[PDB]
Order: C-alpha cells, then sequence, then structure tokens
C-alpha cells in the first residue's frame, strides 16, 4: 500500500509502533513492514542517506535492511 | 502557479503556514498545496537534499510524499 | 550470510561483541567477520564514509578498513 | 553468571535473541535463561514493576514472570 | 574521586563520552568508571530508580550494573 | 536562612534564577546557594523524589550533589 513519508514517520514514532522492518531500496523506495503483517511502499529518495532517520530506526530495534 | 524556493521556504517556516501538502517529484519539481485550495509548482532539484526542510515539514504534520 | 544493518549495529554495540573486522566496500556492502569464524554481508550504502560509524568501530576494538 | 543490565537489554533487543525466559524477583535480581542453556543473574531493582520492560519482553516472545 | 550529579550528567552527555560503566549501588551511590581508567563516586539516591537516566545510559552502550 | 519548598521551586524555574548550587542531604534538608553569596535551608524530604526538579536543575547547569 502507498504510504506517505509523513505517515511513515508517524508509524515509526507511535509509542506502540507497529513497524517491524524498513527495507531501504537503492531506487529510493522504502518498503515498510508492520508487526500485524502489512507492507507499505514509501517513495522517499531523501531517506536513504539520512543518518538521523537510520540510527533512530535502529535504536528502536526496527530491522533496517538495504536492497539492490 | 509559479513559486520560488526562497518563498516556499518562508511559507513552510511561517507559523501561520498555509502549506498542507508537498509532493517532491523526481524531476526536481515540488508541488505545494495550501489549506485554501491553491497549488504551486516550485523548481528545486536541490530540495531532495534539504534535510532541514523535509524534517521541518513532517514535524508540523504537513503531508510529504515522493513521486516518480 | 545476509545480515541486516540493525543486527550489525547490535553486534558492534554488544558488551561482549563477536565482531572482529569490518570491510567497508565502495559499493556499500560491508563485509563483517565475527570471532566465531563467520562472515556476513550488510547492504548499507549509508555506511560508506560514515565517520561516526568508523570511529565507533575503532573505539570498540573492531578492525575497520575500506577499499 | 553475573550479567549487566546493559548486556541484558542488548540480549533482549537482539534481532536473533537467545533469551528464553526472565524471572523478576521481588529482591530486584532478574534471573535470565538463554536458549543455549545458560542462566544469568542481573542486579536491577529498577526493573521490578517496570511495565515498559515487561511489555517489551512479552513483545519479543520472551517468557516473563514474577514471584 | 567525588563527582557531582551535574558533572556526572555532563560526562554522560559528552559527545566523546568517556564513561564506560555506572554501578548503581543499593546505598544510592553511583560508581562511575571512565575509559581512561578513573573512577568517581556520585552520591545520588534519586538516580537509582530514574528509568529515563537508566535507559539513556543503556542506549549509549554504557555498562549499567546494580550492586548490593 | 529558612526557605519554603514552594519558594525554592519558583527560584529554580525563574529564568533569572539566582540559584547556583543545590545540595540534597539525606536528612531531607536542601542547602540552596545563590550567585550573590547567600545560602538557604529548605526542609523537603520529598525533594529526592522530585524528578522534574532535579533534571531541571541539571539542565540549567546548576551544581547538584547529594550528601550524607
Amino acid at each position: 500500500s502507498k504510504l506517505s513519508y509523513t505517515s511513515f514517520v508517524q508509524m515509526v514514532e507511535d509509542e506502540r509502533s507497529v513497524v517491524s522492518e524498513v527495507v531501504i531500496r537503492d531506487d529510493g523506495v522504502l518498503r515498510v513492514y508492520t508487526k500485524d503483517g502489512r507492507v507499505y511502499e514509501v517513495d522517499a529518495p531523501w531517506a536513504v542517506n539520512d543518518s538521523q532517520l537510520i540510527e533512530k530506526l535502529v535504536s528502536k530495534g526496527i530491522k533496517v535492511s538495504g536492497e539492490r
């Protein structure tokens, strides 16, 4: 399902965050997996080198995986 | 309607911001929507790299998405 | 053989880290050697030229090199 | 046998956690069982009645109980 | 060496933080070890149940150990 | 000099705070020092539990220490 960048950040920040995995594709799309078994596509080429976002995901224990 | 990046940035940082949505297109054009039903086009191929900008948008709850 | 960036960072941070050595390839695939003799590949282009990661590895006693 | 609170939390967070079960004693010593058959004691009185820790353990599939 | 609570927090927050270990004693004293091989005593009974401080130390990779 | 906890709290939260140091004694007395060379005693056995207070002090760079 298409998911906006804002809504993606909203999901990450949720105190009961449902985000299990973020796959950072080399084409600038993030595939975002939830603990309830959904997957979303976020078109966000700016995110792929955003170290602040990445270490935030990691610190939350969200699985971060590159893809090519 | 045409809008300079310079003006866009101030529209964003304005506490009374009229901005409701920003689409960052891969051709370097930003489509900027306002609360009052206007849409603007901003030519700014550098905007994908303006981390301060995009985090700022999301922090204010503005809908940000990428397009291609 | 594939290892997530998250699990990589956890392994680096571990109080008893099993990480021996990391090679940061220009293509953004890290090769990660562990003390148990295993080797992993971490797809993480954001890690290339990440000074903070490099300093972290060095500070943990992990051997780090590039190409 | 002694395990730091930091290493305990790392083990709980690990993408491939080896933690099977935690017993939160009233005296603030946690007993931590790992899948490799080891048992650790974590001196952490702050963990008693820590709802956030309890929810975290449960969410990671780790068995948690008190006395 | 005696170390104030403020100075302790100062050491934790240092971007090149020299703190390696904090032992939280049941008597309300923190023993604080540095990477350069010093040890400090911080009289701070309020710290021992401060979950915000504790998870902050843990998130930094500082070794946190209870003592009795 | 005698000082109520009520007044102490406002002295702390004051943006023009005169407070330079606070000693939290285990007998429940706070010794409060000001920039102009005054010292006050505050009877407040609950102060060791006022997390908002102590973090506030440290965030403003006030020297906080425990005594016994």
